[PDB]
Formats: structure tokens, sequence, C-alpha cells
């Protein structure tokens, strides 16, 4: 009476039964698989059929952890399964973020590594022990983070269920790292579009994206995809100008995000459409929504800010660091687990003296000998990580708009063509994930 499996696909039944059948296996030791990994695309049912099966878990007895990349997140997830009935403060259900129940921070390996990598923090005993192992966003999942969270079988989950996109968008360090090409995990596929999303414009957009990148078949350009949309349709609307889509944006009041592939452009939007909002000289004020290009760690390299994460800055103020640098103080604004978090940002007038000390640290490392080489090792990295990557939350590149949606979405998709020839399916996953970031309309500039 609660959940209709019976109008259910008879892929989600399928799944729904096989993965409550393969957790209460791996209960006593007895799974024919340890790591499980869903695929759906946009309007699969996907999200749905997660949150049946975290219901079903809790309704069994068993413990179950939902975690998701940023806290932002997680509220999201919080209220998608309230969305559904389930008790997310049911004692059996732990939500959190990905790298909270691996106990994750970073760290160069002084006890020397170039790229801090993520290792368990050691004094922590308030560690997290559950039955289900859910993680709900497979494009973050790097190789790191995927052998972090399998080291934990055994240990502290019997069995682990990955959720997300094979038609995702993965970084470019780990393309090889994507679950959905490991073979050691069993793969459910959801291949369907569900009702209430079979008559919607965007999703067939996207279906026939789709359609081209599983037969390797394209046309000779990414725009001939919308030859159909024109501005005649709904749904979809192709813009002309950029005078007409600022004409648009700045009337529209929905949930509404910009994107587009290069970061110059992205960057172009986000500072165009601050200073038309607020005409504002401070890069940081009272009224920002920041957006986290890299984790934030701490001295010791505690992770304070996850990668990705999205903050309202409540206090701001511009001081003075160590004796040489202008820095933003900034507060955030409580999250769900009632923590106020703290972070200092580099101001831009600043930025070149910083570059030029940490060129001479870096410089001073790699001629260091003896036991001084640690040493300054440890300065050289203590710098380089010690200020917050911010960007504002106006606009955004499309691979870090994915877990992300919105009723509006304005698509720049000028110059894709250029990329298009080089790889026509990377092209195509980006025109996917960008035009699925919207519900309700996509309005889309072109060359």
């Amino acid at each position: 009476m609660k959940h209709d499996l019976s109008s259910a696909t008879e892929e989600q039944r399928y799944i729904f039964t096989d993965f409550i059948k393969q957790a209460q296996l791996a209960l006593k030791g007895d799974s024919d698989y340890e790591v499980f990994a869903i695929q759906g695309f946009a309007g699969s049912g996907k999200t749905w059929l997660s949150a049946l099966i975290i219901d079903e878990l809790l309704e069994l007895g068993m413990k179950v952890a939902v975690t998701s990349p940023t806290h932002k997140a997680v509220r999201v997830s919080l209220n998608m399964l309230k969305n559904n009935g389930i008790d997310t403060n049911s004692p059996l259900m732990y939500p959190g973020t990905i790298h909270h129940f691996l106990n994750l921070k970073l760290d160069h390996g002084f006890a020397v590594t170039t790229k801090a990598k993520l290792v368990v923090n050691k004094f922590n005993e308030c560690l997290e022990y559950v039955d289900v192992l859910i993680v709900d966003e497979a494009s973050m999942v790097s190789g790191e983070l995927y052998d972090h969270a399998l080291k934990t079988l055994g240990d502290r989950c019997k069995i682990i269920l990955f959720i997300g996109d094979s038609y995702q968008l993965l970084p470019v360090d780990d393309e090889d790292s994507s679950i959905f090409l490991k073979d050691d995990i069993f793969h459910y596929k959801l291949t369907k579009v569900v009702r209430q999303a079979e008559d919607n414009i965007i999703i067939a957009k996207s279906q026939e994206l789709i359609k081209a990148m599983d037969q390797k078949t394209y046309y000779p350009s990414v725009n001939d995809y919308f030859v159909n949309i024109t501005e005649d349709t709904e749904g979809i609307k192709l813009l002309k100008s950029n005078v007409e889509l600022f004409e648009l944006y700045f009337s529209d009041f929905k949930d509404k995000m910009t994107g587009a592939y290069t970061n110059k452009v992205v960057n172009q939007f986000n500072e165009y459409i601050r200073y038309t909002l607020y005409q504002e000289t401070k890069f940081i004020c009272d009224k920002d929504e920041l957006v986290f290009q890299e984790t934030y760690t701490d001295s010791k390299g505690n992770i304070i800010v996850s990668n990705g994460e999205i903050i309202e800055v409540a206090t701001c103020k511009l001081t003075t660091d160590i004796d040489k640098f202008k820095i933003w103080k900034i507060v955030s604004k409580k999250n769900e687990l009632g923590e106020c978090v703290r972070f200092n940002v580099l101001d831009p007038s600043s930025y070149n003296e910083f570059n030029d000390l940490l060129d001479k640290y870096l410089a001073d490392a790699k001629i260091a000998k003896g036991y001084d080489r640690s040493k300054a090792w440890k300065k050289y990295f203590k710098l380089k990580e010690k200020y917050a990557k911010v960007r504002y939350n106006f606009s955004s590149t499309i691979h870090k708009l994915q877990g992300s949606t919105y009723q509006n979405m304005y698509f720049d998709m000028r110059g894709l063509d250029y990329f298009y020839r080089m790889n026509r399916d990377n092209v195509l996953r980006l025109v996917y994930v960008g035009i699925t970031r919207a519900s309700d309309q996509v309005f889309i500039l072109q060359d």
C-alpha cells in the first residue's frame, strides 16, 4: 500500500527484488557479489528505485549508510527520501557524506606525494558500522574513493551499491576509473523511460543523444541534434544572442542555473551576473553562494569542506594573513549537522605575491638535501593548500553540474562544434548532461 511495485517496470522490479535478496544473503556471507551498481539515464526512475530499496532495507532491520558527495547533496537526498515516506530519522539509517563515512582525510605522506592522497583518519573511534553502504553519485567516485569504499567490506559494511548514469562525464585525470566499466561489479541497468517522464521534451531529446551514442553514429555537427527545436518548441528553446539570454535570465524567477563547457565562458557568466545583480567590487560579500573547486583542508589535512560543496556566506571579513596576504575570513551558514564551517579565501590582489612565494618554496624544496627535504616539502604543500578555491554559483561547467537538478537551464553551446570533431561521444555526453540539468525549460545559445 505504501509503495506500488506493480506500476514499476520489469527492470525496476527485478533490480529491487534481486538486490534485496543479495543484501539478505550478505548478512549470512552468502551473497554472489559484494559490489553492485545501478545504471540509469535521465527519466529512468533510478532515484525512485533507490528510495524503494532503502525503505525495504530499513524495514528488514538492516543498517544502511546513504552517502552523498557533499552536504548539499545529503540534504537533497534526505528530502527525496522524505518525499517517499522514508523515516530518515530511523536509527538504522546513516545519512552523510561519503568522505565522512569512509573516515577520510588528505595527506602527502610525511612521516612525499605531489598530490595528497585520501587516507583513513587515525584517532577516530566514532566510526560507522552498517550492513549496506550506498553511494548515490557514481560520477564523483574517484579511484581513491572507490578503493577506500571496497576496503571497508567485511569491516564496516557487507555490500556496496553504487548509483549513477552510464552516460556520465568523468574527470580528465580518471577516465578509466568508471565504476560502470568495472568487471567485478554486478551491474543493474535501467534502459527504459519510466512513466511520468515519457512525455518530457528534454528527456525525449536526451534519448536521441543516447541513441546516437550507443551505435557510434553521429551527425556532422552537434547543432544538428536541435534542428527541430528552433525557438518555436517548448521545453527547449534556441536563443539568438547573449542579449536575449540575459533578458530572459534576469526576468526568470524560477530555480535556474547557467552553464558552459570551458572555464573561461563559465567565469564570464559568473562575473557578469554577480555584478549586474549587486554591482559588487568586493571579491566576497554577504550575499554570495560559493562552490568549492577543490577539497579544503586544515593544516593537518582534515577535510573542512568537500570538493563541490555549495556554501552560503553568513559573515565575511577582509583582513591580512601571515603578515603577507590579503584574505577573506568566511563563516558559512548552518548545515544539516549543526556545524558552521569557517574558511579563508585568498583575495585576487594577493594572487601574484602568493604565486611568487609558492614558486620560491617549490624551488627551495627540490634543492634541499638531508632532513631539510621533508620540512621544505611540508612548507610548499602547507602554503599551496592553505586557502580555499571558490567560485560563484551563477554559472558552472557541465562537468560539475552532474547530480544537480534545476527548473530552467541556460546552456551556452557556442564553440562545442570545435570540440565535437575531436571527440564526438564526449561532446554528446556533455550536451546530454547539460540539457538534463533542467526539468522545465532549457535555453540554448548556439553558433
